[PDB]
């Protein structure tokens, strides 16, 4: 979804501030006849302000919709507001507007940054400064790499000294939820930017081998792990390869090797030399040689240890 | 019903203003035992304040009257609010009171004002003036004519340049309800009080015929349509032929001839050429001959629009 | 109950301030051990402050008691609030303190008194001057005699110009309500404590006769009247001359002979000339003569009304 | 409501039998687009029976009419079948058919005689033969007058040796009850059609005197007394004059001249009389020389009673 | 949905009898491991009798399927059964057997026969013979055509001497019900397979014009029309061409030209003369010429009715 | 606990019948002051019949027990007449009586066979034979050995043409469920006593890697393996151990060496051998040397399935 989405431009004193949209303004547009020259210009709902340009009926939930999101909800309103929050702290110029708004964001991750922004014991309760960092992370204004401090938070099921597990919360989201009920999905971060020793990276491995075996290791190459179910690779391998694609404007890491599931990380490695989809997608389909184990016995380890 | 069942007058330096009645009191007076030439002055409850003429039994809802009004609500207190903050702003004086009370205003208008008022979106939770613009307007105070901007509200189902089409909630209401659970009418207000383009009404027209072919277009007469269902037309004929005819004190928009239903332009024009209630209504009835449609094709073009 | 059982008395410079029981020191006295020497001094919970002296046992509903009161509710704080208004602001001696204090007033009177200063529809939320009259009345520290403005209020069922006539609600009642819910009370306050028209008069027997056959109009003698129910005129001739009884230290005003069912009036005048229960009472049950009806017709035309 | 809005007619062997609607069939019906000469003529649904003709339509609840009958209930179908039992214990023939179903009956008492019948601990639970007495006067097929034991029942809120008071109680009835919420009216059945001493109607009137003192005690002419408010004497008046005046077809019981209201008394022996009626309710509105009371202290009496 | 979701075949004295399956053994084959020469032979649970072919996993609901149908219900079980009656009375042979199962039919026609079946007002409760020709023809083992009476039922919305227009009931289902809360889908069925009237086809057109103006009228060519909305004319087109296609095994009734939409009739007719898909769906895209309206004014009068 | 718990003996012509115990029975006897030498003997409530000797305390939950089990509920019934029906079809003798009795059953197995038996999908249902040998072998009165047409039953996860895995639901119990809520286990039972081939081993295994990786697959030696987290492997060693310790009356299957887990395997064939418990549990802590993996790729095979 377009950051165009949840407010619009106005400019007060050479600069621009970012307002949010009011639900039932857009619902006034939805309803609106508009010309096909003003599909992408703000609509004018007189009654309760303006509304996104009608080009993004799309984006929205209705009863001819469930692709969209639910933007009658409170977490909407909240999702905008952190937004603006943050676009509105960059002081953005008459030019580069357009582009700004037009960048695509994941909702989810906005939606996770407010659960984690209201909550008192949350550190991004108190720091509204960590708080910017964290969402212009996810808003594409941000140079920095989302590490657990500024991650999109969930629940915490493991941690390290350098890495944090957490439990995706989709379904339970309220602006735009996974509505696959089948869901699970975990997210790794990095706790510090930096080196990590051998024995933390083994301490990792060895819970994602005891804890989520029937889970593939990847990355959408932005520093930080994403835990899927194999069943679940493949439309992960599109996505990312798609995004690659669109590199007219674009790193990519391929994280720790050791960690990474082995087909995962020929497919991207693949991806990133520049290859073709059918090319790297082949890679990872097919059974690759049993490459060398860097720890032996983790879950042999991991057994006994249970078993006392 | 009168303005005079919501507050009562009382002089504070020269200047009239309006204080609200306490449900309380209303409920004593109903109890109460008034001498037949008293039925006309204010009634005093002792215990709750004043309360209207005991004259005004009628409009209130006890377990002999369901033709009233439901006074024991919050709306009561909230639309009797509204109406004295529009008188207040007045400084009605010693004569033009006992005339300014005695008028009958729409309830339903008014309740519909303070679902508008109160909703934190609506432009008219913000505009203190546009709001007072509204209800003058509503009690018959103010020589504008109704417009989007001041329109009652109600559910927005369709938007123009031109036109806003609002589903009344009438059935929804506190205060007083329409019973009929049957009950289905729209209204039609114009953004602008000014010239329109035939592309804009035709834009309106093609919506009418397409999602409202069961509804007959009226209007009232005071710059807006009203979309009745066909079955209800004759009801609406005799509540406006009346109107008209307490003429003691009066002009009549027929608006727009392509988009009113011809028989009720019939009805109404002959109604403006000053002629009898069975002379119009009776234009009311007959099938005429069948007018130049002014705008053809419009259903079977919508009608692909919606298989494609 | 005495009004020792709400407050205990408190030396602040030269004069006595009230202060209000907490439940749970009543509750903690209900449980104490105290010597029969010290069942008239108040009690010291240690951790709730202090209670009633241990001798009210009786007024607090235990399990093994539901003949005292809900001290447990927060119309107890309520009434005990009430209570200690008006006590301190009289600015009590150190003499006159025991004699207050062990004055017996009417609980449902307070609680209602509550229900009415607590409702800001009455004038008694506005009236922290009528609020006081009104409750000094109930705990016995007024000459003034109860009217309708300074009634404990109830329900209004009838109003005159003359006439208030509330329905006691001691059924719904928190603090002590009536246990017998077949239980129905009236209550006719008079508006002014003046003359009243022989057509007033006649406009309230005409209700009490239509409305309220079943019901004797009765009084306690303080200038009020009471509808009850003739199959409890007994319990409260005998309430009403035990009061009488306690005549060391006594005014009774029998009320309107028009109004006054026949043989009340005769019970209660006997009653004043000083007789015996037995007397008086006899009176109560004996058919006396037909008295001279002095509104003729009235339930004959009340009818008619009704047919029309 | 016709006794054709329950029923069909069917020819099974020279005589005929009536079968009961199916809701459904009904609801077909009320679907159906059926020929201006085929609106009598029974009609079939194919899918669920036959249901009665076209004509009737105003007999059933739909959503634009709650003037008639709930026939989608259990009760319905419930009274259907008691009728049909009725009708068919006659083998009626192929002339006098139309002419009974034609027969409009009252539907309430047809209601009340299924929650007599289907209670175990009535006596027309154990008397099939009672049952049929009791229908067969509901209907109109029984010269037999309406005693208390085939009364259409209710509750029972007085009995003498002579009389059997009933509360009605149409408003918790299923299939079509009273809609207005603020109904009460009594019927008193005589126990056995005979001669009844003084004293026992002495006891009947001192009963409506004390407890009905605001219900006018009246009479269809059927046997039968009803006790309505006066506030509803008139609507009764029309009705019964109604139905007088369909006298092509016509006795009528004016019963005892000291239990029934003297106004409506002077109506009805007047509207006997053959007069107009303006002539007659003429004389229900004016207030009459006072008769001479036949039983003088009767309420009295049951008032010193109460008190002691 | 192949007949073999929901049955398997046995050998009982040279003849078939058909079985239903037991939900608890379909759930133990969707967790089978089955080899893959095995995958279309039935499968034995062992605990609960035997399941479904396999091959069969996709037409069961599952976490991972909802595009299957709700095994697990009481209507599956109340499905099989209705289909099991039906191949059981066929004596199928040792040869005709497999090809049967195979058969493709409609769940949702097949559960609104179980709805029909079970209710006692349908006359196919009483009618084991019409339940029968009902169900076989839903199962392709009848020659017949569906009408009326073998309609698969639902709600009666219109009812002609020519038609019943019922409405499908389809998201109310237990068994396989339409997701798309959106939905809404419209069924006329001839009431007789014979020559049906001008003024019949008049007053059908007529209904549809004014009660069904949004939807589309079109036909699957079994003898029935489906009246469906335009936004998914397509939809049906596609589908109704893809079971043409099937012509390897085929007459498809186009139905009344005055009827069926201008379009659909040419997308059909142009299909029944063998065409292309892209040839055939052209059609039903272009505007074609406005066609001679059969019947005039039709609207018009509907309307004045109406008003009347 | 002891079959005593559930049943007592009663001698009907040569032979003894055994009889259910009332739960009020027994909560009389839980009430019985019972002498030292009584506490063996049958208890007799008087009002209730027969109840357990006084020295089953113990076995029922009471307020100060939830070791026990729970006789108050309808399962204890069910279970003691699933015993009773077991125990009456053997005919039991004046001398083997006793011994029977004393005998210790799993109640949970029992209760498993209750909801087999009561559910009519299941074999057990239909086959009054297969249940008795499934409840004999339950309270060991049966040679023959569990297999899944015998087996306790549960939830059905997996199903080979070897193998049956069920999900044990003592957790919804209603006799003695697991207290502890963190608690799973699963039960693999073979189909058919006989040879099973190495593809169908190899299947097994591969899904209790997959999908019970944190899983130890053990047996009790019983015919059947048991699914238990590792963190329990301990507690069932004990419980096997002290089990075999009791072999003064007593074979032992270790199962496929190639399925139980190589520390189980060496602790039981340990055990076997006839050692110490210190010795025996001493080789399930140990670390052992990685035996030769006899199915290679098993899980890479699987998981890349999934990937498809
Ligand atoms: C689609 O694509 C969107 C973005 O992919 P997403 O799952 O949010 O990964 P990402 O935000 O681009 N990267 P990262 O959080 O660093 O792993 C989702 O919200 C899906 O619905
Ligand atoms: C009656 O008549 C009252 C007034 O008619 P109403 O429907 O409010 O139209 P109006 O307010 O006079 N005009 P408009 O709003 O300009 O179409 C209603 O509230 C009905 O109950
Ligand atoms: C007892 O006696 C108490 C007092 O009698 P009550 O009914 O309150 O009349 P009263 O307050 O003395 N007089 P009044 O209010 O002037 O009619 C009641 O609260 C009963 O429970
Ligand atoms: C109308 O008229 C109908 C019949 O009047 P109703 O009240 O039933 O008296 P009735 O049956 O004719 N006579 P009765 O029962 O002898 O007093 C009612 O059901 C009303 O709704
Ligand atoms: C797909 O295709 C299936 C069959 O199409 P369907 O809507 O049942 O028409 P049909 O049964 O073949 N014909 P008809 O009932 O004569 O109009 C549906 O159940 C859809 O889910
Ligand atoms: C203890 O020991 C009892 C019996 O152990 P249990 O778990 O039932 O295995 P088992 O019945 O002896 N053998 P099996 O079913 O062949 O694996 C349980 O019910 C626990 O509560």
């Amino acid at each position: 979804a377009e950051l165009a989405c949840f407010c619009y431009p106005h400019l007060e004193n050479d600069s621009y501030k970012f307002i949010p949209f009011n639900n039932l303004a857009i619902k006034a547009m939805l309803t609106a006849k508009v010309d096909k020259k003003d599909m992408d210009k703000f609509y004018d709902s007189i009654i309760y302000g303006i509304a996104p340009p009608p080009q993004f009926k799309k984006r929205y939930n209705t009863n001819d919709n469930s692709r969209g999101m639910n933007f009658e909800t409170i977490m909407f309103t909240k999702v905008a507001m952190l937004i603006c929050e943050a676009l509105n702290s960059l002081k953005v110029t008459q030019a580069n507007v357009s582009n700004v708004l037009s960048r695509v964001v994941s909702i989810r991750h906005l939606e996770n940054l407010v659960i984690r922004k209201e909550n008192p014991q949350d550190i991004l309760f108190h720091s509204k400064d960590l708080l910017l960092k964290s969402t212009l992370i996810a808003i594409g204004q941000s140079k920095e790499i989302e590490t657990t401090i500024t991650a999109e938070g969930g629940e915490i099921v493991f941690q390290n000294a350098a890495f944090t597990m957490w439990k995706l919360t989709y379904l339970e989201h309220q602006l735009m939820p996974i509505l696959d009920q089948n869901f699970i999905e975990y997210k790794v971060t990095l706790n510090e930017d930096k080196p990590i020793s051998d024995v933390h990276v083994k301490e990792l491995v060895a819970e994602l081998r005891w804890q989520y075996n029937k889970f593939a290791v990847i990355t959408h190459g932005k520093g930080a792990y994403r835990i899927v179910k194999y069943s679940s690779v493949a439309n992960h391998a599109d996505r990312v390869y798609a995004t690659f694609k669109s590199n007219v404007k674009n790193d990519f890491n391929l994280l720790d090797q050791r960690i990474i599931w082995q087909n995962w990380y020929a497919f991207t490695s693949s991806m990133k030399q520049g290859n073709t989809l059918d090319v790297c997608k082949r890679l990872l389909f097919q059974k690759m040689k049993p490459e060398k184990n860097p720890f032996k016995g983790l879950s042999t380890d991991r057994k006994m240890d249970e078993v006392s």
